């Protein structure tokens, strides 16, 4: 049939037949993001997203006809890939100093764009010069980022993700035996590796008081045992009767905590049977009211592009407003309920897309 411009109306599995085009596009998009060039960035991400969706590899400019999200700027890039087999534009970004530095400083936990720019403009070009400079000052988060840099740069496996899962369940079960813990993000979509492990937590019979304290308890608990290397808890900013905004910002979120846990090797059951029997792992935990679990899961399952298109689809095609906490129908003036992701898709009039099919 016809290919939708919306990723939420496309099935995108991990079988990418267009990695050559896709990698160059991701690099160009990333470059624009690091430069805060919104428009260009999103254009590159949309184009890369549609190609990942293809069931065949592009081998001529003709195979492009009919596909949306491919402007003249992008087709020029597709063109070069068809020929050389590589992109001179992507190549240029990979050798760009600002790009190299930002990506490097940014690979440090706690280092955002403002901090990266600062260091770049001071002349810094390597992590070593940064760490040894006896004049710079770092946030608590950045210190932790440097302290465990090595483990954090190392991808996280499914085996490690599952061991982390077990830890979370053992803790959470201790304060809410009826708590539901779901692994979200990349791993839920079937990925083999990730830079961190995310989880959604909810309790059927928890009180507004209980669900609000669980994370503090679980984290305290890990502190007592020395498993907590870094912890930051942000209180929920979601309001029960407030409808999702025009995406004004993402300051709307449930209670969550950015953590770094000490993962003992002995708890990891992989086909790899030492030195320092543990590994630091980035872990994000999210707690939400039982009745909003479907929306949170949908939101945290990603991918980012899938989440972006789900939202604009809802707004531009169905006059609905979507959030990690709700779905509002502006036409019928009512909030729509959902006990599962499928119901949410039904409400939007969208055929259900499985998690492993959301790698847009
Ligand atoms: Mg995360
Ligand atoms: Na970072």
């Amino acid at each position: 049939k016809k290919i939708s411009q919306y990723a939420c109306q496309r099935r995108t599995t991990l079988n990418n037949y267009n990695q050559l085009f896709t990698d160059a596009l991701d690099i160009l998009a990333e470059n624009d993001e690091l430069r805060e060039n919104e428009g260009s960035c999103l254009a590159f991400m949309r184009a890369s997203s549609v190609l990942k969706s293809l069931p065949f590899p592009i081998t001529s400019m003709k195979d492009t006809e009919g596909i949306p999200c491919l402007g003249d700027k992008v087709k020029s890039i597709i063109e070069g890939i068809i020929e050389d087999g590589e992109s001179s534009e992507a190549k240029a970004v990979l050798n760009d100093e600002r790009y190299k530095s930002f990506k490097l400083f940014t690979s440090v936990f706690g280092v955002g764009l403002k901090t990266a720019e600062k260091w770049f403009r001071m002349g810094f070009r390597t992590l070593s010069k940064i760490q040894s400079d006896k004049s710079l000052r770092f946030t608590q988060m950045q210190k932790a980022g440097f302290l465990y840099y090595e483990d954090l740069v190392s991808c996280v496996n499914r085996p490690e993700a599952e061991a982390v899962s077990m830890l979370v369940k053992e803790a959470v079960v201790t304060f809410l035996p009826d708590a539901l813990v779901t692994m979200t993000g990349g791993f839920r979509r079937g990925k083999m590796t990730g830079h961190d492990v995310d989880f959604l937590i909810t309790s059927p019979e928890a009180t507004e008081d209980e669900e609000q304290q669980l994370l503090h308890k679980v984290t305290d608990f890990w502190k007592q045992q020395g498993l907590l290397l870094y912890c930051d808890i942000l209180e929920s900013t979601f309001e029960k009767f407030k409808q999702p905004s025009r995406k004004v910002d993402a300051l709307d979120h449930f209670q969550k905590c950015f953590l770094i846990l000490k993962l003992d090797h002995g708890r990891v059951h992989s086909e790899k049977s030492e030195g320092k029997g543990w590994k630091a792992i980035r872990v994000d935990l999210v707690m939400c009211p039982y009745d909003r679990r479907a929306f949170a899961l949908l939101g945290w399952t990603g991918s980012r592009q899938f989440e972006r298109d789900l939202r604009r689809y809802a707004t531009h095609e169905r006059k609905m407003m979507l959030d990690n906490h709700a779905l509002y129908d502006r036409t019928k003036r009512v909030f729509l309920e959902a006990e599962s992701e499928e119901e949410i898709f039904a409400h939007l009039g969208l055929d259900y897309i499985e998690p492993w099919e959301r790698n847009a």
